[PDB]
């Protein structure tokens, strides 16, 4: 198998409508944000702009090949792939990629999908200017598959722009599992907490 | 039956350009707004920017199947089904949808498509910075399709930000049948009613 | 036959790049504003931006069904559909299409598309904080196809909005057939004057 | 043959993406900015807001049909004809086309296409409040066809209620060869001195 | 041939979803950022807005024709051709494409790609109103590829607008292969350093 095969295989029977669950065990996917930048914090309206990796794993074994004499790996348009639909809970603007979207497929089905992202965020850039600095808090996780279709887990100014304004202080994750009024069921989800200042 | 045919038979029979009547009675669709946030307001224009989850709900019998054996929901893009074509009479942008444009179908054929939606209206914002507050209607419908072929019914701080510069004093809703100028037939909407003012 | 029939048929056949002249006559269009915001006047400028329905119809006979024991009407993607070639001469900004985009087509081949548009336009506004009020001008025809080919005409504050800062004194018509210094052949226009004031 | 007949036979048949070169002489492109509107001068950044409409004519014998009892013309939609992939160098906003996309083609095979487009550029705003009026230069030509394969030529609208008033436009053809590549592109350099009024 | 049979074979053929590798060695793309222009500046936010043509060259064997009595080149839809998959590390907005989307592509398989780009950047934007002026530096490299299957490589004011509120003092290039914490490979870049200041 060469790389042309292996993306003429996946393109023609790839399934980007169908979410990859085995043995109606939930699609585990991994999310963590990578902070490159704090662009526009407004205190008064607690809102602030951010840029950040998305980095986002899970398993798709429908995309599995046999790597024996052939690549491990191929970089993939993500049209032709089942993504999970992950959103942004407190976010005030749609996500601006700012990255070619592909995704990187690994022989044994393990998809790596890392676009770099600006968004805007509603939440509490109180204390931005102070030395304890402000903690935003951004929320993440499936907007439609609930906890049996998809779980979603966690996995700091290492990629964080020195020419920004603001300094990051502290980041921690943490996952939750929320039962909303419109639906009976469970939809997991990562909060993020931004811990970061005015320099 | 599962995720894959189930999805495979939607994709290949569905008509998204087909009104799904039943025996000549109206799709009755179901419309209520979950606001989430305001953003923007100006009372001397009485224009408001709001982030609101749409929720919509109706049937389409052609997506039923057998749930014997097999799953009893899947997530299916809005590009493969017929959506009810509703429009807010007083947006003044077009709506930019915030989440994945995915609807929830169930084996018997309802459907759930709960878009986040921002947008900015045109609306009464006079009393923002009073106590009583402002409240501002929005009216939503059918663009197209009148009384006999959709009908509209409406279904309060729960989701709102508390980092908002706003908060909710309360929310009605009123449901409406109009005949307009440019047509013989009766229209329905529903008018929601967002009585908020300045924390 | 049945909307899906109709639909289908429709979709199979319709031709959205050819003009549906009967026997070499003008399709008759006719084009009314219906006039629903003011939002952001500038006098200095002479620029407004304004919110309108564009009641647009004609008729395309290749669409006509049968509607013994048939549905009158449907809506259609005007995708599916020719349309009207229609600008505004002295607009300043691309249309901003809010509602839905499907036209309604009666069994009989009438076509009615009826957009809600936002749209900025170049034009008079001397006045605006006057009783007299400004006269907007806003020139509207087929941007390639000649009075042999298209021909346009027309049909107050009836859906205007009252939360606007301004108010609709008048609104008039006038049709013109206008030779331009690129062809030899007459452009139909509609031009619409939309006397509004601060209230 | 009806209009049906003709803009099907050039959808099956155009070929967008097929320069319409004749016996290896360049595509003669013709181009001419009719100024609708000045909109928003900035003379400290030297950046001007405009909208023109970009008449732009070009024969391509493979659309041609006999016109004997047909019609002379249709208007056929860009994304099914091949258009000359003319860029303004020095505009620093992508061209907001304000008009239905569509060109029109004669049974000989002359295309005119003419959107009115809305975009920004960077030129010489200076003097622009004074009675010389500003100087504001815009160039246009192919991207990536040089001049064995596209020429670019030269061959009333300007809106009474813009704050700028247009005193002269002149056009200047050049040739001119880049550092990038070994050939020569043609340009159209547009001068548009205007002042405010 | 003709350039419609080179066209037509093209799209008929062309694979832009596959990287044309040769033999396991990476493709070796060039990057260069002629600078038209320097829109923006924001010394307190540091953030910088800038217009430049994105020389791209790279070779794709796969396009390559016998070009005996035959055009030596032809322009092609970037939609038919694969293209690398280049990114600005440090880019806050996406690159606001400017010029149409062809590539020109020789007989050999040779392609040159150039839009022009506007788009916004974060770097050190400190000094501009001095003598020195400022030095912001853009990074570019492939996002997915790694250093075996995409090496990138540098091939000033010439092409400068003279209308711009800023001048340019000197523009330097540099390679680097660096390893992310995301994953096991290196993945090449070239850090295009502009020194420019405001004039006056
Ligand atoms: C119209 O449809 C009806 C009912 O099926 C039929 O009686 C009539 O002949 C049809 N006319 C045409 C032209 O098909
Ligand atoms: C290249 O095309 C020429 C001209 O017809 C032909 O003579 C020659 O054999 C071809 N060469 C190759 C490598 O196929
Ligand atoms: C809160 C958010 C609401 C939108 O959900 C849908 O569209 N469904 C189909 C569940 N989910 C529950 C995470
Ligand atoms: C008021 C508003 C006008 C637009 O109507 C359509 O476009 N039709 C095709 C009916 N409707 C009827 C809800
Ligand atoms: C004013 C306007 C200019 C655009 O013309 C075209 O695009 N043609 C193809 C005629 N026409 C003459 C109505
Ligand atoms: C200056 C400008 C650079 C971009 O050129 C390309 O894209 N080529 C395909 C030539 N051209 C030469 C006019
Ligand atoms: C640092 C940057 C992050 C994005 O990586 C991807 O999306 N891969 C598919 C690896 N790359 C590795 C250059």
């Amino acid at each position: 198998l060469d790389r042309a095969d292996i993306l003429y295989n996946i393109r023609q029977t790839s399934r980007p409508d169908v979410i990859p669950t085995q043995r109606d065990r939930p699609v585990a996917v991994s999310v963590s944000l990578k902070f490159i930048n704090i662009l526009e914090v407004n205190e008064i309206t607690n809102e602030v702009d951010v840029v950040f990796w998305q980095q986002t794993t899970w398993s798709d074994r429908t995309l599995a090949w046999n790597s024996s004499h052939s690549p491990d790996q191929v970089s993939v348009p993500i049209s032709s792939l089942w993504v999970p639909d992950l959103a942004a809970y407190n976010a005030i603007s749609k996500p601006e990629v700012l990255t070619p979207q592909l995704a990187r497929v690994v022989s044994d089905g393990e998809v790596l999908y890392m676009p770099s992202i600006r968004q805007r965020f509603s939440c509490d850039v109180s204390g931005v200017d102070t030395e304890s600095g402000a903690t935003c808090r951004i929320k993440i996780g499936s907007w439609t598959h609930h906890s049996r279709e998809i779980s979603v887990d966690p996995t700091d100014s290492e990629y964080f722009s020195q020419y920004s304004r603001f300094e990051i202080l502290d980041v921690t994750q943490k996952k939750n599992s929320v039962t909303y009024s419109c639906c009976p069921e469970a939809y997991e989800d990562v909060e993020v907490s931004l811990n970061f200042r005015k320099k």
